[PDB]
């Protein structure tokens, strides 16, 4: 069906206590594997326990019985006049919240109340915005030394960046856990899942499965609004989740952080070499959608 894809071991290590210099010598693999694959990876020592952790706690505080993670559903939290929807998002067959980059800094007043309600869940979610935001920032950088001179940086947002995790429960019969998709944002940072299932397109139209399950690999994905500011020469990172059929109580955990630029932001693109200023926003972009 699927080939697996070997990554542990092979992709460029990146050291979080020495990440600047890591991911400046890991610099020209990347670039191979977005142009190669269209998606890239690097394998960060120490990343897989991290986000294992913060995902048990998601799910114990899907589980809880007071606190309640349903009281923080996206409709009884906080959102900014101008932004996307953080919060919780009741039971695809799953159950998953977004942490922004506001809710962490309490942003609209009373976003943040859903950390302090489970804090165990909201110190780990914070801690891995924090280093996933910190990757994906230089695996942006990479792609940016790829385009043109005068590419501009891309200024992703702290507040708009979102870290989405999720938990997949009572999938019966599903295959199709995730169907094919890309993000609408500028780039995804796909941290170690809790199982296999996870597939990627090549640039000929080959579906791989990236063995990433209880490993330090993350993947960085092209986003629609990259492919767009890259006037099409990056093309989304396509994805799916499948599974063969599971028993009852089979349960996932995945975590990905989007990343975005400022809503209020101007949209540009790369067009015949040249920075090309445009008048719709990046939330027009979204919204158009
Ligand atoms: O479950 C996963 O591993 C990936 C999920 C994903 O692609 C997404 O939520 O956009
Ligand atoms: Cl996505
Ligand atoms: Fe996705």
């Amino acid at each position: 069906d699927v080939p697996l894809m070997e990554l542990s071991g092979r992709a460029p290590v990146v050291r979080l206590h020495d990440i600047e210099a890591d991911m400046a010598a890991a610099t020209d693999a990347i670039r191979s594997q977005l142009t190669g694959w269209g998606f890239m990876a690097a394998e960060v020592p120490g990343i897989g326990e991290r986000v294992e952790a913060m995902m048990n706690e998601f799910a114990a505080a899907c589980r809880a019985t007071g606190p309640s993670l349903s009281d923080y559903a996206y409709d009884v939290v906080p959102q900014l006049a101008v932004g996307g929807t953080h919060g919780f998002f009741p039971y695809d067959p799953k159950e998953f919240i977004h942490v922004s980059g506001a809710m962490i800094g309490d942003q609209p007043p009373g976003a943040g109340d859903v950390l302090r309600a489970f804090p165990a869940f909201g110190t780990r979610a914070a801690e891995v915005f924090d280093i996933a935001f910190r990757l994906i920032s230089l695996f942006g950088e990479v792609v940016r030394g790829m385009m043109p001179p005068g590419t501009p940086e891309l200024d992703l947002s702290h507040d708009a960046t979102n870290l989405r995790v999720i938990h997949y429960r009572d999938v019966g019969d599903r295959e199709v856990l995730a169907h094919e998709h890309s993000g609408i944002q500028m780039l995804g940072l796909q941290l170690p899942p809790s199982d296999q299932g996870l597939q990627y397109v090549l640039h000929d139209g080959t579906w791989v499965e990236p063995v990433i399950a209880g490993t330090d690999v993350v993947l960085c994905n092209i986003g629609r609004m990259l492919t767009s500011a890259s006037d099409g020469r990056f093309r989304p990172s396509t994805h799916r989740v499948h599974t063969k059929p599971m028993p009852a109580g089979y349960e996932r955990l995945s975590s990905v952080l989007f990343a975005y630029p400022q809503h209020k932001a101007r949209q540009w693109k790369m067009v015949d070499g040249e920075l090309m200023s445009l008048n719709a926003t990046w939330g027009d972009f979204i919204d158009s959608r």
